[PDB]
């Protein structure tokens, strides 16, 4: 029962994950687990302020250590008690490291996740420093907000977990080859005859000839760091 | 007022831009307008099918794709826009990054059609999609947490929506560490510079944070670079 806890602003935000689509049926089975807590629960005065003008001038607000402190140890607490041996705090940042395969498939592993959700200009250093065991970067561009970088993580993730993909992109370092379904004839546009109903042998030859392909035309540095099985290194010098 | 039109199975996921945050904001003071496409309003009600050649999973099928985005199309004629490409959001796209964020704020409007499951049949994508965009080298269960970090992405550097010009990439940096209240937090202080500098010795020392931390974490972002001459000055006066 994978657990997962996000720090984030705008709980109600994860119910695209939670109520929709592969992620929802996971949540639903209870094959994970969402938790949303939100800093305001931690905050002091009348008005739960989490944010605040940042030392040095500059626009913008940003986000207090001490109430994402207190949400992180509540969170660490949830964990704990929900049987889960560790679990680490992720934040999500364009400073973090890259998202890719290889660390979904690594954190696949993991009892569980907590990840806090940037709002405003950021977060206070200093709680990064002693709260955050990693960060994480969807891509190099810029979100008002982490929780959609959280939803990206959580997402990749629970459609890796078991009875949750063997022909994912970037699952064997190559691109996913085109797909074709009904009808036969689409405006002027036929599918490949290999693939209609041939036998399963050659169907699979075409698959890997198209992924190398695609891959080469639109990625070619990762085919400098593909390693190729003998019966895929036979099909290409045969072309 | 830019126009985005989503074609998507899970209408109700984009609530999580729409009606939270800064993108909240723009949508509901009409700076921007989202609008939502279920393909199943226009099946004849499947809208997914088994791939031709076998193998697992459901492949979107192509006609209620294309009666949904030739209703987009002319639901954005009727907004009054001039220049909306079709986006199809793909890991197998180019990756999306700050540079092609700031390229789409002069598009009229969007069309960006999601995929679920297996994707979208290929002559679909050949006939109707003008582009492809990748957030990231990973896979998710579907194209609607793409669309809404492009959408989110490209609203929060829209006009109306001050705080956007020390973003990360920005400048082909990373951002500098933000601190605010309390002075000290768990024995750690703020920088003194920050506390109770000025102008110059502020601005000189975010710069060196910003050029240290991308040095530290990316150091490839160096490469493409260019300082101005005060910045060239400080650096030498540190090394
Ligand atoms: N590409 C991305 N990946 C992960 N988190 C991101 C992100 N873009 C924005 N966020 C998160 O969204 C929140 C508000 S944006 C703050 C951005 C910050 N000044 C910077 O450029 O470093 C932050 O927590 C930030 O880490
Ligand atoms: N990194 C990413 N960027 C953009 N769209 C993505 C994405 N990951 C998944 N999607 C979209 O989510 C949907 C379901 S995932 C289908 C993935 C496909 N087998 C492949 O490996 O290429 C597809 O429409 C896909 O384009």
């Amino acid at each position: 029962h994978v657990f997962f806890a996000v720090i984030t602003l705008f709980p109600e935000m994860f119910d695209a994950i939670t109520a929709y689509g592969i992620s929802g049926r996971a949540a639903k089975r209870d094959i994970v687990q969402v938790t949303c807590i939100n800093p305001r629960d931690f905050a002091e005065g009348n008005y739960r302020r989490v944010d605040e003008r940042p030392f040095g001038g500059g626009p913008g607000m940003v986000m207090m250590a001490e109430p994402l402190a207190k949400a992180i140890n509540h969170a660490k607490q949830l964990a704990s008690r929900a049987g889960c041996v560790h679990v680490p705090v992720v934040y999500m940042s364009p400073q973090g490291k890259t998202l890719n395969e290889q660390a979904v498939q690594q954190f696949v592993d993991y009892d569980g996740l907590i990840v806090l959700c940037g709002r405003y200009e950021g977060v206070d250093e200093r709680l990064i420093q002693h709260y955050v065991d990693q960060e994480w970067s969807i891509g190099d561009y810029v979100l008002s907000g982490g929780e959609l970088p959280a939803m990206v993580l959580l997402d990749s993730i629970i459609r890796r977990l078991p009875n949750v993909a063997i022909q994912d992109s970037f699952v064997d370092g190559l691109l996913d080859c085109p797909q074709y379904t009904k009808p036969d004839q689409f405006e002027g546009l036929d599918v490949p005859e290999i693939l209609k109903s041939g036998h399963h042998a050659n169907i699979e030859k075409w698959r890997f000839l198209q992924r190398y392909q695609r891959t080469l035309e639109r990625r070619p540095e990762l085919i400098e760091q593909v390693t190729l099985t003998k019966q895929q290194k036979k099909w290409l010098s045969d072309e």
